[PDB]
């Protein structure tokens, strides 16, 4: 019934991005403009000149704002764009003086509401955190505005409230007519940026309301990458574990271990794994909770299948590598989503023989050798550690809008 409030919503429909709302606002979609490239409802703004130009079918008695309202969508920034001093303007429905619009600049998101006079209130999130791994450059994140027109003006990421401002203040804020999607100042190459399930509200959104719709659009039961892109099959990731984030895995005489990045600010570094379904699905397609899954990794140029050790290392198993290709019961595992607002990332299981979930942590994961290691194993009786962040992992994916 949330829905029910909706005046805009932008969904792909037989290939095409159209509002389903039920209002028939038109959508001028870019020739240049990809649509349904990760998530269902997305578009891309890539290209120089890239628009998506939305005329609204409303309200024609009352010349001014009447009604509370939210806007809701999911954002997802490239590097290239975020590393830019300069500032772009992204959505905008201000066609003479007054309106809204989305603004980027140096790492931050800005949105503006501004009156026929051009009083302006602002609000702004630092989503880049100086391309801190915490931060979310090029990772999707949630927005939302809610505009209570007799208070207060809000920010919302993630379901979580970040900036306040009143706007009872400002004197006519006149009705949308139109709103474009795009950036008009100049670009390079790789400076993208990813929006979905952009809709509009004819309310105030409750925070309660509000993270109702941010659970239903994450997709809970698909397995996200770092970036938060549905996790697909047969596709190469370098994994890394949430303890250890400049780590990567490699075999060392055949036992798995986590070695540190030369270089922490090259994120695509180690030994990419790719994703086997067991169950045979579709080439590419999404992983979701409760599938059974192989991981191959590629070595020196070669595939090897990752296995658990059959013997020990309260019971701790190492991980290893075998060349013979195949469904075995000792290299069958099971990824499930953490429900978590600042990370895309998952936990690893495996059934066989007995229940064990991977974790990171320093053991002596050789035969014939006391040293010590940063190791990945499977362990038994994990039930203490299951808030652990040595038990999560995240899946990096070579992706368009973070480019080494």
């Amino acid at each position: 019934s949330i829905n029910d409030s909706k005046i805009l919503s932008l969904q792909n429909k037989k290939n095409a991005l159209v509002d389903t709302s039920g209002y028939n606002a038109e959508v001028r979609v870019g020739d240049n403009v990809q649509l349904n490239t990760i998530y269902t409802n997305d578009f891309k703004l890539s290209s120089s000149g890239d628009k998506i130009i939305v005329n609204l079918n409303n309200n024609i008695l009352y010349s001014a704002i009447y009604e509370n309202s939210s806007v809701s969508f999911w954002i997802k920034i490239s590097k290239d764009l975020t590393n830019s001093h300069n500032e772009y303007t992204i959505i905008n429905s201000i066609e003479q003086n007054s309106g809204w619009k989305l603004c980027i600049r140096n790492g931050n998101i800005e949105w503006i509401l501004q009156d026929v006079n051009r009083k302006y209130k602002s609000l702004i999130f630092d989503y880049s955190e100086s391309l801190s791994h915490t931060g979310y450059t090029n990772k999707w994140f949630f927005v939302t505005i809610t505009n209570n027109i007799m208070g207060y003006m809000k920010l919302y990421i993630n379901g979580e409230l970040k900036q306040s401002q009143k706007i009872e203040d400002l004197d006519e804020v006149k009705l949308d007519k139109t709103i474009v999607f795009g950036i008009d100042e100049n670009i390079d190459e790789n400076q993208m940026l990813w929006i979905r399930d952009f809709n509009i509200f004819s309310k105030e959104l409750s925070n309660e309301d509000i993270n109702i719709v941010y659970e239903g659009q994450i997709l809970r039961n698909v397995i996200k990458d770092y970036w938060g892109n549905p996790l697909k099959f047969d596709t190469e990731y370098y994994i890394i574990n949430d303890n250890y984030i400049d780590r990567y895995i490699a075999p060392e005489s055949n036992v798995l271990v986590l070695v540190q990045y030369p270089d922490r600010s090259k994120l695509y570094t180690g030994n990419p794994i790719t994703i086997k379904s067991v169950s045979d699905k579709n080439p590419y397609s999404r992983i979701l909770n409760g599938d059974n899954i192989i991981l191959h990794m590629l070595y020196n140029s070669r595939k090897y299948m990752i296995i658990r050790d059959t013997d020990t290392i309260n019971c701790v198993y190492a991980l290893k590598l075998q060349s013979n290709l195949g469904n075995y019961g000792i290299g069958i595992f099971s990824i499930k989503n953490i429900v978590s607002k600042n990370k895309y990332c998952s936990q690893i299981f495996s059934s066989f023989r007995e229940n064990t979930m991977l974790l990171a942590d320093i053991y002596k994961p050789w035969r014939f050798s006391f040293k010590n290691a940063y190791t990945p194993v499977a362990v038994t009786n994990y039930e203490t550690k299951l808030l652990s962040t040595s038990s999560f992992w995240k899946f990096i994916s070579r992706d368009p809008g973070w480019v080494e």
